[PDB]
């Protein structure tokens, strides 16, 4: 009973196929009983670079700038920008993560990216003394990825290897590190190539799968796993 | 008469990034190459995939797909500006550097919205025409990366994993696919931690490895290269 979802969303089109499993997400979620929170990041025109902006008031050190320093210290001290503040409460509040985007060059657009460099800082999301350490633990998250090639071009004797292989840094390197339980992705291949009748496929299996995912068990996250 | 662009990420000019950066242009101008610096942050660089990067009508108004937009947008010569002054850089470069810190076994979103807004089709790739066909073919990148792990930390049975996983999708997934031919990568481990000597250690061997990049042959970028299965 009683849990708690925030989509972190990463497309310009609302019409797009990536606008269709975003609503397919709000929809079953809700009907099931979640509360639901979308972070519809070009929308919010989410700032993606990290800079001295971040900090409110005075630097810990203005001589010379260090983000990560910075960005810690100023969390303790609650002087971050309050955009990034607004995320890590809705983060914090979070039973799962569900992060929903087109794969750019075999990771997140830039804008996703600028999300994780700037809400998941030092802290928060981990400290110095991470993975199992880390401070996000107890929570789930899930990639919801579509791409442009297809399934067979994404496997280990395809173009562009295993789909697993680009998975890493953002499952392991991020999510992990942080101390997510990392679910099983879900990726959707080629949809602006695949048939109309393909596309709806792909959207009902997502609902389909959103009816269970509180049953399901994390992957374990390990070298093995993705290599 | 070989030309370099350096893509450079970092905030803060004083930096152990900085200081890379710093080398490679005075050793590289030092051998007489013509050397371009995109300094990110100082340029404050829109990171952002949007409609503003297309001038004039759109091909579909009523559903924006950026891929398609950007690929007619490159055609008719009608993408931002911004965008177009770093593709002419990199037409004319012989080799391409990124100097960036890792963030997130990854490049920072600055970067990122770079490689995202810079390497369009039609000026890095065609479908079909990547991989080994693809536009850049001919040209050198190479990636040097700064980490907070150290090196220990970054071997196959280290908390991260080896540091060829988290390379894979630069070198491979966007670089190899683009036609670059890629060199080996200049990791500087850890040097917030590492001591004075060490630091300066590192600096004069990014510095002596420049010396004879020309020399150089790309690495194989392959999956056996980067995963070792
Ligand atoms: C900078 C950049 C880098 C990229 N790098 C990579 C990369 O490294 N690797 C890779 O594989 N790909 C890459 N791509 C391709 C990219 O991942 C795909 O273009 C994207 O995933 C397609 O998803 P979409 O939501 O944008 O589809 P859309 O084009 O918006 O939708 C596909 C079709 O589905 C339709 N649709 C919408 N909703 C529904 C619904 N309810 N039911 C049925 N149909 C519907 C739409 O009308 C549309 O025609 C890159 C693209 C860009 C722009
Ligand atoms: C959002 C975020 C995500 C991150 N994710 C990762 C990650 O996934 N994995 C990881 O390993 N790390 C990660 N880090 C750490 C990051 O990679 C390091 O902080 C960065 O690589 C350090 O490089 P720097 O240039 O900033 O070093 P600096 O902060 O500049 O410090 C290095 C020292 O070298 C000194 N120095 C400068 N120039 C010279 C010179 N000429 N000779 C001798 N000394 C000199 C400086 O004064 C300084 O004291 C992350 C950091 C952030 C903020
Ligand atoms: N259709 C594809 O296979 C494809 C398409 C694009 N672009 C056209 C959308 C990109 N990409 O931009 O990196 C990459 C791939 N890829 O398989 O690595
Ligand atoms: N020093 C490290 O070990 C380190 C430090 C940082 N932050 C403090 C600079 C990050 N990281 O930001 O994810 C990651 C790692 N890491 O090895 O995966
Ligand atoms: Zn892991
Ligand atoms: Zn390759």
């Amino acid at each position: 009973a009683g849990k708690k979802v925030l989509i972190v969303y990463a497309h310009q089109e609302p019409k797009s196929f990536n606008g269709s499993l975003k609503n397919v997400a709000v929809d079953e979620l809700s009907r099931q009983g979640c509360t639901v929170t979308v972070s519809d990041l070009y929308a919010m025109n989410f700032e993606p670079r990290a800079t001295d902006k971040d900090i409110t008031g005075t630097l810990s050190n203005p001589e010379v700038f260090n983000y990560g320093v910075e960005t810690h210290e100023a969390y303790k001290q609650r002087s971050l920008a309050s955009d990034i503040t607004d995320e890590q409460k809705k983060v914090r509040e979070a039973d799962l993560v569900i992060f929903q985007f087109p794969l750019y060059w075999f990771s997140v657009p830039a804008i996703l990216k600028g999300w994780m460099d700037r809400v998941l800082c030092q802290g928060f999301a981990f400290d110095i003394p991470f993975y199992d350490s880390g401070l996000l633990q107890g929570k789930l998250a899930l990639l919801s990825v579509t791409t442009g090639g297809t399934a067979e071009m994404y496997t280990k004797t395809g173009v562009n290897g295993d789909s697993r292989y680009f998975l890493w840094p953002l499952q392991h390197g991020t999510l992990h590190f942080c101390g997510f339980k990392v679910l099983a992705p879900q990726i959707s291949f080629a949809p602006e190539i695949a048939s109309e009748e393909e596309r709806k496929g792909m959207v009902a299996a997502w609902s389909q799968r959103l009816q269970t995912i509180w049953k399901e068990e994390p992957i374990p996250c390990t070298a093995h796993w993705h290599f």
